[PDB]
RNA sequence: GAUUAUCGGAAGCAGUGCCUUCCAUAAUC
C-alpha cells in the first residue's frame, strides 16, 4: 500500500482495526528531537505517503528537519480537515457537484466523488437563502461535510473550538488534528494543539481534492517561558509582552513553538489569544503542544471523558503529548527566546496621554512629581504649597474630603485584546473579595461597567460575579455638583480612572485634569481606595466596617484562582449552552444537485463538457493570439476583481440581460457560484494596465478588427471564432490576496497559456491546477528584450514525453523563434496537465 | 451630504480588533 506501512500498529491490540503510524520506530535520534509541529507535519506526510502526492524523500526531508530547515526546501503538508467560512465554499461545493454530474455522465457511482478530508462550512439577508440552501444540500450530500448555520447564538471562535478534534479517530486510524481555513480566526486553534492556518479558496479546494499544501519547511523558534509573574500582572500584560517581544525577534515566516514550565501558567484562552495574534509578528503559526491543561480543558468543554483519555492515549503513544515540566523532552529549536514572568510589570498610562506609561508602584511618586512640574503631558504646575490642598463636600446628606488627585470617575470597559474575559473575571473576583472583606466604593464616585459583547458574557454570568461588581456600583451600561464645586473651588486636580484601549481621548472628562488607564481590577481597586495617591504596599485599601485593616494584596485574586473558576464554571456553562444551541439550531435526500436556471447565484460550470475518460495527449498550441499584454505585478484582484459591479461591464450586461437592476447586482464575490458572471468579470478591473492600450482600462484590442473592447467580449469573439489565446506578463504575475477565480476565469476566457518573467507561487500552482500553461522567460529575457509586440501569432511546440521545468520552443508567425521554461515542476503537475485539470484528474480517478 | 456595502486597497497600534482612519468602487436616501 504505502511505503511506511511497517510503521502502523494497533493503538490497542484488542482493536486491531484502529491503527496508528508509530513515528518512534522511524528514527528516534532525530524524531525525538523534532519540534512537535514538525512532528505533526511528519505524521501527516508519513501517514499519507503514496509514492505520488507524497513521496518518500518528503518524509525524509521533513524528518531531517534539523538540516532541511536551512536549505529552504518545499515539503508537502496534508491537513486532517478544512474550514470554510460563510459562503467561501460555494465555488468548492459547486465544483464537487459538477464533478459528480460529470462522473454520472461518464457512468460511475457519483457518490464516490467526495472531499478527501472532513470539511466544515461555518456561518455567523434573504439575498442568499439560495446559497444557504445550496451549502445545506452540500452538507446533506457529501461525506464528512458538516455545516454550522446562522442563528446559532454561539460565537465563531467558540464554534471553531467546538469543531476542534485534537486527535482524529477515523478510517481506522489515530492521527493529530490539523487544518486549513478560508477563515480569519483559524490560527487560534493552534492554542490547543491543533496545527493549522489560513489559505485561499483554491488551496482549501486543493486540500479538499487531496492535493497537499506545498510549503517551505519552516524554521521553529522556541519561546521558553519561566518564572512566576508578579500578582498584579494580567493575561493582557503577558500576551502583549510576548507579542511585542516576538515582534522584535523577527519570526516572520517561521513557526513559533512554546515551551518551559511557565507554559503551564497559560490557560487555553491565553494560548489561543497568543496563537491567534500570530499574524501580527508574522509567524506562520504559533504552536502550543497538547498537555495536561489542554486535556483538562478538553474535559471541561464537556467532551466524552473516554475519547479524551483516548486522545491522550494516542498522543503519548505516537509521542506528541507534552510535559513542559521536563526539559529532557524539549526539541532542538532553530532558536530559543526566553521570558521570565517576574519581568512583566503592571503599568498604567497617563495622566494626559495613553503612551505615557507608568508603573503601579510609582503612582504616588509620579503623580506628586506631575504636581511638582509645570503644564505638560507629565505635569500640571500647582503651586508647591497647594500640593496638599483638600476641599470637603456633601453628597446626599453626607460629608466627604475631596483632595488633590482623588478619583472622580471609575470606568471599566472592554479591551479589543482577546484576553479580556479572563481579566474581567479577575476584576469580578477582586470585587467579590472586596465585598467579602467588607469594603465599599464611596457613593459619589462615578463608577461604570461596559464589558462589551461576546465571550466575556459567560465569564461574567457563570462566575456569579455581576452582583459583587454591581455592589461597588459597577453595573452594566455628568458627575455630581458637590464634586464639581469642591473640585473647582478647592482648585483640585481630579483623577479619572479608566480601563480600555479604545478611544481614550474621546472620554476624558473636563473636570478631571488627570486621567489614567489601568486593568479593570486595578480600576476597581483605585475606585475603592478613593485616591490614586497611595502605595498599596504600605497604605491599606481600607479599614473593615468591623475594624481590621485590608490591603490590595488581601483581595487581589491570583491567576490561579481566576483560572480555577474559569475552568470550574465558565467553560462548562459556556459549552453546555453551546451544545444546547447547536442542538436547537439544527432543527431548522437527493444525492445529485438540481440546478435552477432561474438562478443568478448558482450555475453549473462548463469545465467538463465533452469530458472523455480517455487521456488527452499534449495539445500543441498552434498560432495563438496575445489576449493581454501586461506589465509588472499584475495582481489577483486585477485578474479576477472584487467589489461591486460597474454598469459598463460585461457582467452588468449579462445581468441586465436578465431583468436585473444595478441595485440587485451585488458584488463579484457573491457571484462566485456563477462561472458566467465570474468569467465575465475576469480582467474587468478599471485599474487594469494593458500595454496594447497604454492606459488604465479593462479592455483589449481584438487584433482581427482593431476594435478595442472589453476583455470578456474580445475573448468571447476570439473563442467564438475559435482562436487560441495566450497572455503576456512581466514580474511577480499573480501576486495579491485570494481570488478563487484567478485561474477558472482565464481558463473560461480561453487562455491556454500565460507567459511571464516571474510568477507568484500560489498563482502558478492554481493555473497549473486549472490546466493553463505557465510559461517563464529564460533568465535575462522578456517582452522588450526579445522585441515581442504582442501582435504576432504564437506557436508553442509541446513535446510528447514532456518533462518538468523543461525548455520548450515558442515560434512566431514571423519565424521568430525562442525558448521558454514550461513551469510544470513535478510529475504530479505534468499529470494534472495531461488530464487538463486536477478536477478532471480526480473525476477520471473516481470514475474507474 | 448622510447611509450602507466589498473573495476591495493602503496605513495605524492603548497596543492586532476580521478594530480604527483614509482611498477606490458601487447602491440606497
Amino acid at each position: 500500500s504505502n511505503p511506511f506501512a511497517y510503521l502502523a500498529e494497533p493503538l490497542d491490540p484488542a482493536q486491531p482495526g484502529k491503527k496508528f503510524f508509530n513515528l518512534n520506530k522511524l528514527d528516534y535520534s532525530r524524531y525525538g528531537r523534532l519540534p512537535f509541529s514538525i512532528r505533526v507535519l511528519l505524521e501527516a506526510a508519513v501517514r499519507n505517503c503514496d509514492k505520488f502526492l507524497v513521496k518518500k524523500e518528503d518524509i525524509e526531508n521533513i524528518l531531517n528537519w534539523n538540516v532541511t530547515q536551512h536549505m529552504n526546501i518545499e515539503v508537502p503538508f496534508k491537513p486532517a480537515r478544512v474550514i470554510l467560512q460563510d459562503f467561501t465554499g460555494v465555488p468548492s461545493v459547486v465544483d464537487f457537484a459538477a464533478m459528480r454530474d460529470a462522473v454520472k455522465k461518464l457512468g460511475g457511482d457519483p457518490e464516490k466523488i467526495n472531499p478527501i478530508c472532513p470539511v466544515d462550512l461555518v456561518i455567523d439577508f434573504e439575498r442568499n437563502r439560495e446559497r444557504f440552501e445550496f451549502l445545506k444540500w452540500g452538507s446533506k450530500a457529501f461525506r464528512n461535510m458538516r455545516i454550522i448555520p446562522p442563528g446559532s447564538g454561539i460565537i465563531h471562535q467558540v464554534n471553531l473550538e467546538y469543531l476542534a478534534r485534537v486527535v482524529f479517530d477515523q478510517d481506522g486510524y489515530y492521527y493529530p488534528d490539523s487544518l486549513v481555513g478560508t477563515d480569519s480566526h483559524t490560527t487560534m486553534i493552534d492554542g490547543l494543539g491543533v496545527l493549522g492556518w489560513g489559505v485561499g479558496g483554491i488551496e482549501a479546494e486543493a486540500v479538499m481534492l487531496g492535493q497537499p499544501i506545498s510549503m517551505v519547511l519552516p524554521q521553529v523558534i522556541g519561546y521558553r517561558l519561566m518564572g512566576k509573574p508578579h500578582p498584579l500582572v494580567t493575561s493582557t500584560d503577558i500576551v502583549l509582552t510576548i507579542t511585542k517581544h516576538l515582534r522584535q525577534v523577527g519570526v516572520v515566516g517561521k513557526f513559533v513553538e512554546f515551551f518551559g514550565p511557565g507554559v503551564a501558567q497559560l490557560s487555553i484562552a491565553d494560548r489561543a489569544t497568543i496563537a491567534n495574534m500570530c499574524p501580527e509578528y508574522g509567524a506562520t503559526a504559533t504552536f502550543f503542544p497538547v498537555d495536561e491543561v489542554s486535556i483538562k480543558y478538553l474535559v471541561q468543554t464537556g467532551r466524552d471523558e473516554s475519547k479524551v483519555k483516548q486522545i491522550r492515549k494516542y498522543l503519548q503513544a505516537v509521542g506528541m503529548f507534552r510535559d513542559y515540566s521536563d526539559p529532557s523532552q524539549d526539541p532542538d529549536f532553530t532558536q530559543v527566546v526566553e521570558l521570565d514572568l517576574k519581568t512583566v510589570v503592571p503599568c498604567c498610562s497617563g495622566p494626559k496621554r495613553p503612551q505615557d506609561k507608568v508603573a503601579v508602584s510609582d503612582m504616588k511618586k509620579d503623580f506628586e512629581s506631575c504636581l511638582g512640574a509645570k503644564q505638560g503631558f507629565k505635569g500640571f504646575q500647582v503651586a508647591p504649597d497647594h500640593h496638599n490642598d483638600h476641599k470637603t463636600f456633601i453628597y446626599n446628606d453626607s460629608e466627604f474630603t475631596l483632595s488633590h488627585g482623588s478619583v472622580v470617575i471609575a470606568a471599566i470597559t472592554s479591551s479589543t485584546n482577546t484576553s479580556n474575559p479572563s481579566v474581567m473575571l479577575g476584576a469580578g473576583l477582586l470585587a467579590k473579595k472586596a465585598v467579602d472583606a467588607g469594603l465599599n466604593v464611596k457613593p459619589y464616585v462615578k463608577t461604570s461597567l461596559s464589558p462589551g459583547s461576546g465571550v466575556v458574557t459567560y465569564y461574567l454570568r457563570e462566575s456569579g460575579v455581576m452582583p459583587y461588581l454591581s455592589q461597588l456600583g459597577f453595573d452594566v451600561v455628568p458627575l455630581p455638583e458637590p464634586v464639581v464645586e469642591a473640585i473647582t473651588q478647592g482648585d483640585l486636580v481630579a483623577v479619572g480612572v479608566l480601563s480600555g484601549n479604545r478611544n481614550f481621548e474621546g472620554r476624558v472628562h473636563p473636570n478631571t485634569r488627570a486621567n489614567y488607564l489601568a486593568s479593570p481590577p486595578l480600576v476597581i481597586a483605585y475606585a475603592i481606595a478613593g485616591t490614586i495617591r497611595i502605595d498599596f504596599e504600605k497604605e491599606p485599601l481600607g479599614t473593615n466596617a468591623k475594624g481590621q485593616q485590608v490591603f490590595l494584596r488581601d483581595i487581589w485574586p491570583t491567576r490561579e484562582e481566576i483560572q480555577a473558576v474559569e475552568r470550574q464554571y465558565v467553560i462548562p456553562g459556556m459549552f453546555t449552552e453551546v451544545y444546547q444551541k447547536i442542538e436547537t439550531v439544527n432543527a431548522s435526500s437527493d444525492k445529485l444537485y438540481l440546478w435552477n436556471p432561474k438562478s443568478t447565484y448558482i450555475k453549473s460550470p462548463p469545465f467538463f463538457e465533452n469530458l472523455t475518460l480517455d487521456l488527452q495527449p499534449p495539445k500543441s498550441i498552434v498560432d495563438a493570439y496575445v489576449l493581454l499584454n501586461l506589465g509588472d505585478s499584475v495582481t489577483t484582484d486585477h485578474i479576477s476583481p472584487a467589489g461591486n459591479i460597474a454598469r459598463n461591464s460585461p457582467a452588468a450586461r449579462y445581468l441586465t440581460n436578465r431583468g436585473l437592476t444595478p441595485r440587485e447586482f451585488n458584488s463579484y464575490g457573491s457571484r462566485r457560484g456563477n462561472d458566467a458572471i465570474m468569467a465575465r468579470g475576469t480582467f474587468a478591473n478599471i485599474r487594469l494596465l494593458n500595454r496594447f492600450l497604454n492606459k488604465q482600462a479593462p479592455q483589449t484590442i481584438h487584433l482581427p478588427s482593431g476594435e478595442t473592447l472589453d476583455v470578456f467580449d474580445a475573448a468571447e469573439r476570439y473563442q467564438q471564432e475559435g482562436h487560441p489565446l495566450i497572455v503576456l506578463a512581466g514580474k511577480e504575475y499573480g501576486s495579491g490576496s485570494s481570488r478563487d477565480w484567478a485561474a477558472k476565469g482565464p481558463f473560461l476566457l480561453g487562455i491556454k497559456a500565460v507567459l511571464a518573467e516571474s510568477y507568484e507561487r500560489i498563482h502558478r500552482s492554481n493555473l497549473v491546477g486549472m490546466g493553463v500553461i505557465p510559461l517563464e522567460y529564460l533568465p535575462g529575457e522578456n517582452a522588450d528584450s526579445l522585441g515581442l509586440t504582442g501582435r504576432e501569432r504564437y506557436t508553442i511546440i509541446i513535446p510528447e514525453n514532456l518533462t518538468p521545468r523543461m525548455h520548450v520552443q515558442v515560434k512566431l508567425d514571423t519565424g521568430k523563434t525562442f525558448q521558454a521554461v514550461i513551469r510544470f515542476d513535478t510529475d504530479v503537475e505534468l499529470t494534472y496537465f495531461h488530464n487538463g485539470g486536477i478536477l478532471n484528474y480526480m473525476i477520471r480517478k473516481m470514475a474507474k
